[PDB]
């Protein structure tokens, strides 16, 4: 259940990530694309103990309350499962806050690795936004 290229982007535009306090859509698509390959169900377990449950990597052990991990801060206080139902709304709302909290596409390592140095404006060149 992975999102497409523009399908996800068009959703971004509606979600207001297009040059929001943080960055433009391209930054969101590029960061997400390499983050989870647009897998809404993508989970990335690290050695730090936390995980990336989301297309944007919703760390349930630092943002949303999944209950499957003790010590949940619930900073974001967002519904995890509600973001993994083909709905990025919940995952975005969290990041909308993430990027509005300072992390301007820098918090995500997939953006500062395979993206930092390319062209996001081209990542949506020809899309339907």
């Amino acid at each position: 259940k992975v999102f497409g290229r523009c399908e996800l982007a068009a959703a971004m535009k509606r979600h207001g990530l297009d040059n929001y306090r943080g960055y433009s859509l391209g930054n969101w698509v590029c960061a997400a694309k390499f983050e989870s390959n647009f897998n809404t169900q993508a989970t990335n377990r690290n050695t730090d103990g936390s995980t990336d449950y989301g297309i944007l990597q919703i760390n349930s052990r630092w943002w949303c309350n999944d209950g499957r991990t003790p010590g949940s801060r619930n900073l974001c206080n967002i519904p995890c499962s509600a973001l993994l139902s083909s709905d990025i709304t919940a995952s975005v709302n969290c990041a909308k806050k993430i990027v509005s909290d300072g992390n301007g596409m820098n918090a995500w390592v997939a953006w500062r690795n395979r993206c930092k140095g390319t062209d996001v404006q081209a990542w949506i060149r020809g899309c339907r936004l």
